[PDB]
């Protein structure tokens, strides 16, 4: 958890591996609640694989954390606050951190693929300090990731849901956001998934549709950490297979209408399923922000209307 000074960054471990320190460059916050980000460029060029995240955290003040990977960081120099975003383009989450819910290992032989032509060439790094009670002090908290250039026999990526369009009028009691989208690729199996809401979300849940049957994916209360859970069972789809997610949403509580956007004052509906593939068919991301089956969810199970 200590600053690294002299020795830098990036530490060899092996031939073809090493470990890349991504810490806050000793920053002090000044509120609670505060979110600050920073990002590395890779130190390599050619393509590369994260095989491996270890936290570094203060476990007094840092709520929770989030790595991305992406290739246009929100902001240049040497941190900022998330409030002006994380990344300009696409943010390939990697890895979270939550205090009260401790990280689930990546599955041996499982790698998410970074650098090299198509790769994320930045790792955006987000920690969300609670208490900050600490005397005045500078904090370096961070991640430890593991890169290899060996190619993994299982590429991980991330199939993410989220409602683009949802409206929660004030004081309704119950907003359904409903996203659905045929899978189209090569098989994924399912073995993480985590849920995003702001503080208007009940219960987040997944499904994979097979032939009108719902098989769970994740199903979280959104407002308990924010970790990657692993699966119950690792669930694999395939093509023609419909991914739909519900997001439930209460209104009450606020005088004005609530919307999708970027602020705590608004919502978002997101779900992360982090998959892998065989690496010969992999892909690296997929994205669903449509309802191509709205008229499917006249069957959702019933455990998706109640909270947890
Ligand atoms: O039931 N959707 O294949
Ligand atoms: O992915 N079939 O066990
Ligand atoms: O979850 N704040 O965009
Ligand atoms: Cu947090
Ligand atoms: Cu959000
Ligand atoms: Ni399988």
């Amino acid at each position: 958890n200590e600053c690294l000074g002299t020795i830098g960054p990036v530490t060899p471990l092996d031939a073809s591996d090493f470990a890349l320190d991504i810490r806050m460059p000793g920053v002090t916050p000044k509120e609670s609640d505060t979110y600050f980000c920073m990002s590395m460029r890779l130190p390599v060029d050619e393509e590369a694989f994260v095989i491996d995240f270890k936290p570094r955290a203060s476990m007094d003040t840092v709520h929770h954390m989030l790595l991305f990977g992406c290739n246009m960081p929100s902001s240049t120099g040497s941190y900022w606050f998330c409030d002006e975003g994380t990344c300009t383009d696409k943010a390939n989450i990697l890895y979270a951190w939550a205090r009260n819910a401790p990280p689930t290992r990546l599955p041996k032989g499982v790698g998410f693929r970074v650098g090299g032509e198509t790769g994320s060439k930045y790792f955006v790094l987000q920690v969300h300090y609670g208490d900050i009670s600490a005397f005045n002090h500078k904090d370096c908290s961070g991640v430890s990731v593991h890169l290899t250039r060996v190619p993994q026999p299982l590429i991980a990526g991330m199939y993410l849901m989220m409602s683009v369009d949802t409206v929660i009028p004030p004081g309704e009691k119950v907003v359904n956001a409903d996203i659905s989208c045929q899978y189209k690729m090569y098989p994924m199996h399912v073995f993480a998934y985590r849920v995003h809401t702001h503080h208007l979300g009940k219960v987040v849940s997944g499904y994979r549709v097979r032939n009108g049957q719902w098989t769970l994916i994740g199903r979280q209360n959104p407002q308990l950490p924010q970790a990657f859970y692993p699966v119950e069972h690792p669930v694999d789809v395939t093509f023609g297979d419909i991914l739909a997610a519900r997001c439930v949403f209460t209104g009450e509580g606020r005088t004005e209408a609530t919307h999708i956007g970027g602020t705590s004052s608004d919502e978002m509906c997101n779900l992360y399923i982090m998959y892998y593939m065989e690496a010969k068919y992999a892909l690296s991301f997929m994205t669903c922000t449509k309802n191509v089956a709205p008229d499917m969810f006249r069957t959702i199970p019933a455990e998706a209307n109640i909270p947890i």
